[PDB]
């Protein structure tokens, strides 16, 4: 834990894409006017840009039910990866998704229903996690709530996490989400950056690449939802891969036909003449991670492995 | 404005308060559990700490329709009030209300409508702003799109401005909001703060003070929807208290009677032992400002005006 004061060459704040809608049921009160034109699909982004700055930023993409709130403190207070990158002297853009945290969602539909201008029907698709399905999807233990002895993640604080847990838009939105577009226009902007995504967020950079690889410098995937399919490999061969695995995989039916899928991807990468690699970290010695391997005990350890293969993968 | 490098002897985010609620409406799905329980009103913090910083942090509490984002970078890119504040020896306290922004709502009314299982009126009371609504309560100009020829609001990027703005929860939470509990502890935790807040949150502070004086140095509040009456200032009278006006209010009905009724408050509160002061930018020959006085062109200026009131009395 690098401690002493942090200098920043530069900070700042600034939004991505969005589109302009035309709404008549803003309002619901007749103190103001329910039409009007509002932006959506905007994305959130929140810079930090050390002294001497590596020439490629990295941009950090949380997954479901979540905001960029997952790479800063952690639960129990400790430092997280936004801050380490920096002090490392990664120039570092941490995003909330389009429909998440500060990227605002639409909420007409919902009026619209209520107001009698729409069916039930449209009203959006939405998810919030709760703390008992959570505890085993991020496999801190067997059931809530049940930790492994072992367990990297500080469960002391697991009133914490529930704390920057939010509801998720993503099933209201297309797919790809308008965060995939998003990322292209911002990777193009900086001409360069890793995009390191999460679960949710994991397949994000593959689509963005397929989409446009301009900008695309590498990909760090940390335990994605979903790998690309290996016939899909080819439009990804110029950038170097990284998707990362935690432990106590094989216990869970969700998480072990993931880790199965991944490999599979990296290995057809390989064949095609890419550049991938599988980094379980239990395969490397590093025991005990979970889901949330960014906020867990050992969180700057698994920081450091993933920024030496990005420093091999950058030069 | 300031110059060169930012160095930090601290930076981090945490959540404030918090209730758990268990929902039966959690999810649409057959996979995810519908059942299960979630955090909610946990108000979202980002603090940063300057080199020796100030005694009194500030915090600061954004309006409606906005998130934290309103006091960082501009929507033309120039420096916000954040960073300024922390180049004069501030450290700062930038919140999400309860409900907005990275502090989660609960959906589980909109999913139960969704699901048949509750009538389309039982859905929450919410509100966006339009862009032509908004320039009107902003002063920008008397009507969308004319702008004031002596408008201190970069309106060349108005774009920017509605990528910030985002849907309003206000109305589907208690009163008081519980942004205001959570300012008290907050405040306490800190043990002395100055309350910043802005229009909607406008209020907040005083109502917080009202419940609990404690760790309660000093209260700004810019253009605030409403100030506490005349007859309700007794609570208030050991606490320092300015409000901030900027121009063009005469000529708006919604601002017109704000001023008057805050000159009133004002002049209650000092009249009955306190010690407050109502500063009206164009009684000090700065003209030209909007609603959304932190990001004008004479954003520094203004925020000089205030510290050094701040200054005068945290002394
Ligand atoms: C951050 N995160 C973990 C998570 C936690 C709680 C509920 C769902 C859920 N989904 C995953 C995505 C998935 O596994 O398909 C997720 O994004
Ligand atoms: C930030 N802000 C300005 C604003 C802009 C657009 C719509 C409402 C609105 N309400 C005000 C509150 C009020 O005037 O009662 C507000 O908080």
């Amino acid at each position: 834990t690098p401690a002493g004061p942090l200098t920043l060459s530069g900070q700042g704040s600034f939004f991505v894409g969005g589109r302009d809608v035309t709404s008549e049921t803003l309002s619901l009160s007749p103190k103001y006017d329910a039409h009007g034109t509002v932006t959506v699909d905007q994305m959130y982004v929140r810079y930090q840009i050390p002294q001497r700055a590596k020439r490629y930023p990295i941009t950090l993409i949380h997954g479901c039910c979540l905001t960029g709130m997952t790479w800063e403190t952690t639960p129990d207070g400790r430092m997280g990866w936004d801050e380490y990158f920096l002090r490392k002297g990664y120039s570092t853009y941490v995003i909330d998704q389009s429909g998440r945290g500060r990227s605002a969602t639409d909420i007409s539909a919902i009026n619209a229903v209520k107001l009698g201008k729409a069916p039930a029907s449209s009203l959006p698709d939405l998810f919030a996690a709760g703390h008992e399905a959570a505890w085993a999807i991020f496999r801190f233990g067997p059931r809530y709530p049940d930790a492994f002895k072992d367990t990297q993640f500080p469960v002391q604080a697991q009133a914490e996490l529930w704390q920057q847990m939010v509801p998720d838009w993503l099933g209201s939105m297309p797919t790809p989400n308008p965060t995939v577009a998003n990322l292209s226009k911002l990777a193009i902007k900086l001409d360069g950056t890793v995009l390191l995504s999460h679960s949710q967020s994991g397949i994000y950079p593959f689509q963005t690449a397929a989409m446009n690889p301009k900008g695309i410098t590498a990909i760090v995937s940390v335990e994605p939802g979903e790998c690309p399919k290996p016939e899909d490999v080819k439009p990804l061969t110029s950038i170097p891969v990284l998707v990362v695995f935690g432990d106590h995989i094989e216990e869970f039916p969700r998480w072990a036909p993931r880790l199965k899928a991944c490999h599979a991807f990296i290995d057809a990468l390989n064949a095609a003449g890419g550049k991938g690699q599988l980094m379980s970290l239990p395969a490397l010695g590093v025991h005990g991670n979970s889901h949330m391997m960014m906020q867990d005990r050992n969180n700057l350890q698994v920081a450091d492995l993933i920024l030496d293969w990005i420093g091999r993968n950058t030069a």
